[PDB]
């Protein structure tokens, strides 16, 4: 095959295809692509089914050609065959992944087309046990700043002397910073 490997995307939003796309893809490929996100983003994968065509798998289910994502630990795939047989969008909840395309030495189809985009992570709204948060929202997500006032005759330890009402922001970790901070009964 030809060279389809080295490309790294950083941006929030991709697309990449295999080698000669729409044509045949080579055979004998050994193709990785690498999406490398900062902390915070997970890579979600959008593949339209009618937009992969790799050859089919032999009799024993085993994938001769294949297309595979590896996110850390997890992996999805290996993929083939006439239509993406994989979900539309792929979460892979990691902000780095590998595209790891390989083929054998016959039978090339036209390949395939995906593109993707980084989704921030979400921070889980704690119970706002005496205070409410500004602003209201089903989903925080990574870089989400709200303030949380403390309801009347509370107020906040630990946090500045006499606060009423504190900041928090959703970090890239999944937590919110300040989440020590409580609204408690005045003394
Ligand atoms: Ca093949």
């Amino acid at each position: 095959g030809v060279n389809c490997s080295g490309d790294v995307f950083t941006a929030l939003i991709g697309e990449i295809a295999s080698p000669n796309y729409p044509k045949p893809y080579p055979e004998n490929s050994r193709c990785e692509y690498q999406i490398r996100l900062e902390k915070g983003f997970q890579v979600v994968v959008t593949l339209r089914r009618e937009d992969f065509d790799v050859e089919a798998a032999d009799s024993a289910g085993n994938c001769l050609d294949s297309l595979v994502f590896v996110a850390g630990d997890r992996q999805f795939g290996p993929y083939c065959g006439h239509g993406f047989p994989g979900p539309l969008n792929i979460e892979t909840k990691s902000n780095a992944l590998d595209i790891i395309f390989q083929t054998d030495l016959t039978g090339q189809k036209k390949g395939w087309k995906l593109r993707y985009h980084g989704d921030p992570m979400p921070c889980p709204k704690e119970d706002t046990p005496n205070s409410v948060w500004e602003p209201a929202k089903a989903k925080y997500v990574f870089r989400d700043v709200v303030q949380i006032t403390c309801l009347d005759g509370f107020e906040v330890v630990e946090g500045r002397v006499g606060a009423t009402s504190f900041y928090s922001t959703c970090q890239s970790n999944g937590k919110w910073s300040n989440s020590k901070l409580k609204c408690q009964p005045v003394d």
